[PDB]
């Protein structure tokens, strides 16, 4: 892996906020 998995929020918009439910919940 070595990535990212999720994303940090920098602005105010409608969106869905991505994560890789598994690796993360996987521990």
């Amino acid at each position: 892996s070595s990535g990212q998995i999720s994303i940090q929020p920098t602005f105010s918009v409608q969106r869905n906020l991505p994560f890789d439910r598994p690796t993360i919940m996987a521990a």
